[PDB]
Formats: structure tokens, C-alpha cells, sequence
């Protein structure tokens, strides 16, 4: 409800819209590892996340500022680049949706 969290809402918004499906697809849900058969998942990723995740805090007033909203979203982006090979489709669309978010994130009102 704060005016910097209201940017968050803004920016989760656009992360989940049609502008962006073409690549923001495998961040919608959490990985679901066990029907993907990666059963090393949960052993090289302590703490998932994902946008669905994100909006459910959003909804819930989980986040208290930006910074934690961001963390977030972060994680969700790291979790991919630590578990994926560097060359794999889901890192390439995971670096175009990180673009869209950081630079609108940037963007924050003071
Ligand atoms: C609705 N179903 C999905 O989202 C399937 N996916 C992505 C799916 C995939 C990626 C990697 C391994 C196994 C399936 C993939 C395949 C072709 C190109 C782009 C992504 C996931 O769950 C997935 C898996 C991982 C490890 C991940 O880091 N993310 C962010 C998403």
C-alpha cells in the first residue's frame, strides 16, 4: 500500500503480462521437480521462488518495503543461473525478464 510497494505491485503486474509471456512462462509457477524428474532440485535449491509465490505475498502484505519485494525476485532469477547449465533456454529468458524487472525496478520513486 506504500507508494514504493505500489511500484512492486506495478512491476510484479507487468513480470505476469502478455508483453512478456513469450519468456516469463517458467517463472509463473513454482519447479515442479519431481514430475520434471530433477531430483537433485531441492538439494542444490534451499529456498524456491517464484512470481506466483511473489503475488501471493504481495496479496498477503508479506512484503513491509521494496527491498524485500526485490529480494524476491532476485532469488527466483539466482535459483535458475545456480541450478540450469549457462546455455540453457530457461537462463536465456530468465536474463531478458531480470532486464525488464531491474530497469523498471530502478525506476523506484524516492
Ligand atoms: C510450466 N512448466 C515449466 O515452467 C517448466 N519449467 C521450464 C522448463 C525446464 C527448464 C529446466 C529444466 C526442466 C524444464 C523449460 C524448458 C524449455 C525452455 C525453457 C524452460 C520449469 O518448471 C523450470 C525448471 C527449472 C530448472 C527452472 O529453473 N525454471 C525457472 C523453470
Amino acid at each position: 500500500l506504500s507508494e514504493q510497494l505500489k511500484h512492486c505491485n506495478g512491476i510484479l503486474k507487468e513480470l505476469l503480462s502478455k508483453k512478456h509471456a513469450a519468456y516469463a512462462w517458467p517463472f509463473y509457477k513454482p519447479v515442479d521437480a519431481s514430475a520434471l524428474g530433477l531430483h537433485d532440485y531441492h538439494d542444490i535449491i534451499k529456498h524456491p521462488m517464484d512470481l506466483s509465490t511473489v503475488k501471493r505475498k504481495m496479496e498477503n502484505r508479506d512484503y513491509r518495503d521494496a527491498q524485500e519485494f526485490a529480494a524476491d525476485v532476485r532469488l527466483m532469477f539466482s535459483n535458475c543461473y545456480k541450478y540450469n547449465p549457462p546455455d540453457h533456454d530457461v537462463v536465456a529468458m530468465a536474463r531478458k525478464l531480470q532486464d525488464v524487472f531491474e530497469f523498471r525496478y530502478a525506476k523506484m520513486p524516492d
